[PDB]
């Protein structure tokens, strides 16, 4: 409810501040809303990586190249994870 909107707001300021300090307040706002057992609408669920548990935004903790053929597609890098995950985007 409340309190994964206080979370939220302290693991957006951490974000730029240190992805690996961020990493460990969305692991926990994550796990706090898996207790809570509330659904939430795009806040957390789409703004996270799939393994490190932390915010996603390109530029941040992660980052984006976008390419251009004709086919759409970007190439996101979290640090947390150290990855690269492709995502394919069409028109
Ligand atoms: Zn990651």
């Amino acid at each position: 409810k409340e309190r994964i909107d206080i979370l939220f707001s302290l693991a957006e300021r951490v974000f730029p501040y240190s992805p690996e300090l961020a990493k460990r307040y969305v692991e926990l706002a994550l796990l706090v809303q898996q207790k809570a057992k509330v659904k939430i609408p795009r806040k957390w669920k789409r703004r996270y990586c799939k393994k490190c548990h932390a915010f996603l935004v390109p530029g941040i903790n992660a980052r984006v190249r976008l390419r251009q053929k004709r086919m759409p597609h970007i190439v996101v890098k979290c640090l947390e994870c150290g990855h690269i995950m492709r995502y394919p985007y069409i028109k």
